[PDB]
């Protein structure tokens, strides 16, 4: 129901008008998703990144009050922090905490990284991959573009609007919500699959950190995911230049089988992470790509 939709906004939501709260916008942004800004906090400093949505051409709105709630009520180091969220008629805003060192995306498209630096990046996405599964939310999109960066190597997973919650009764779920290049092929082939399509998700995402993009990327998106069912684990174009131990963690994530790929918990222990260096190694990365676009 509309109004039942915004009596539900309403109590979420902080009270009054947010635009004395904020002061230096700077459109980023815009789509049916809304428009983004980049903002101050007149009153901290902090500076913040600000979804503003017109609810009267929202079309699942039970979408937004779901991401919202689950940001809400699943805070993590390793996840873009929910700071606040406002709604001044119909116009709903939603507060994040914003990070200057822009997407993984912008990095693996500018730059080429070392497999010290993909093993830090691997690390903490697992770790919110870890906390997420243990929390029986599935993201059910991880990507690069879903990856966000702070200038300090900070890693932080973004955009929930596609996460699934599970339960011990509902434990799998069947509905086609990822990007297709990621998507794991079980998504595809049956119709139940579980928190491990995060990890294939993650593994196409090692291959973005190594080749620059995921696999079929040339290909139509509806192709893609054909690719992806019959030709199953992906082929690197030049698998001789990684370490053996690298390889050996993509072909966890990567594996089949969704039994034998690996949970997050299970490769958090992977010794492929015990090369990692430390977050900041990725600070020149972030500079170049930054300076590239
Ligand atoms: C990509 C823009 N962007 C966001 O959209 C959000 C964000 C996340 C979630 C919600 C949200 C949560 N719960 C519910 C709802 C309904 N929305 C809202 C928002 Cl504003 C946080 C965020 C933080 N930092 C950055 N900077 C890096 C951007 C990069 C720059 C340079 N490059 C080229 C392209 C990326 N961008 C952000």
């Amino acid at each position: 129901s509309d109004e039942e939709i915004l009596e539900k906004l309403r109590s979420i939501v902080s009270v009054g008008d947010p635009k004395k709260k904020y002061t230096r916008f700077e459109k980023i942004g815009q789509g049916a998703s809304g428009t983004v800004y980049t903002a101050m906090d007149v009153a901290t400093g902090q500076e913040v990144a600000i979804r503003q949505m017109n609810l009267q051409q929202q079309p699942k709105k039970e979408l937004i009050i779901n991401e919202i709630l689950v940001m809400r009520e699943n805070k993590n180091p390793n996840i873009v922090n929910y700071l606040d969220s406002y709604l001044v008629g119909d116009e709903l805003w939603v507060v994040m905490e914003y990070l200057a060192g822009g997407s993984l995306t912008d990095v693996v498209t500018e730059t080429c990284m070392d497999e010290g630096q993909i093993a830090a990046v691997c690390r903490e996405c697992l770790q919110a991959l870890e906390f997420l599964h243990s929390n029986q939310v599935i993201h059910r999109d991880i990507k690069s573009d879903n990856i966000l960066l702070g200038m300090d190597g900070s890693v932080k997973l973004t955009d929930f609007g596609f996460c699934a919650q599970i339960t011990p009764e509902q434990s799998k779920r069947s509905t086609m919500v990822g990007t297709p290049y990621w998507m794991a092929p079980e998504v595809v082939t049956r119709k139940a699959y579980g928190p491990k399509v995060d990890i294939w998700s993650l593994g196409i995402m090692a291959i973005e950190m190594i080749e620059g993009e995921p696999p079929y990327l040339n290909e139509n998106p509806l192709r893609a995911l054909y690719l992806i069912a019959t030709n199953g684990t992906p082929e690197l174009q030049n698998p001789e230049k990684l370490s053996a131990i690298f390889r050996d963690f993509l072909n966890r994530c990567l594996e089949m089988d969704v039994e034998k790929r690996g949970s997050a918990k299970e490769l958090l222990q992977h010794q492929f992470l015990k090369i990692a260096k430390p977050l900041s190694s990725l600070t020149p990365l972030i500079a170049a790509a930054k300076e590239a676009t």
